[PDB]
């Protein structure tokens, strides 16, 4: 078995911006979700070897996780909040693709995604 390289968290040639909305996504949205009792499976890339999910990266070709998102935010990786929101949506969608309704992991994602949508319903003003 073999895990792939994890998603990049630094890229000097990518254009970057420190937006009020991006700061909010790190200080409030990510840090709040991070402390949820159901966040731990999402705090790092899937270790398919450890978890004995040898088919995970046969199915999931755009992996994402909150640890990667947290690093990108702290390293000022994004140009705008929509880029970061899209990473969150990739993380949730990957879980719904690989797993099935009713699985414990899907219940955890469903709960986190509802909280996620509550927190981003209102972002601070692009002053
Ligand atoms: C979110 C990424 N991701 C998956 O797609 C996925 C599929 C099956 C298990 C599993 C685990 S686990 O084995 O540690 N465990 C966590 C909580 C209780 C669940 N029954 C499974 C951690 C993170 C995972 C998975």
């Amino acid at each position: 078995s073999m895990n792939p390289p994890p998603p990049e968290t630094s890229n000097p040639n990518k254009p970057k911006r420190q937006t009020n909305q991006l700061q909010y996504l790190l200080r409030v949205v990510l840090k709040t979700l991070w402390k949820h009792q159901f966040a731990w499976p999402f705090q790092q890339p899937v270790d398919a070897v450890k978890l004995n999910l040898p088919d995970y990266y046969k199915i999931i070709k755009t992996p994402m996780d909150m640890g990667t998102i947290k690093k990108r935010l702290e390293n000022n990786y994004y140009w705008n909040a929509q880029e970061c929101i899209q990473d969150f949506n990739t993380m949730f969608t990957n879980c719904y693709i690989y797993n099935k309704p009713g699985d414990d992991i899907v219940l955890m994602a469903e709960a986190l995604e509802k909280l996620f949508l509550q927190k981003i319903n209102e972002l601070p003003t692009e002053e």
